């Protein structure tokens, strides 16, 4: 699985 | 299953 | 399985 | 899978 934040 | 919140 | 966020 | 946000 894969999250990404900014 | 991949999340991108920017 | 690929994110690219800017 | 592929996501992207500029």
């Amino acid at each position: 699985a894969i999250i990404g934040l900014m």
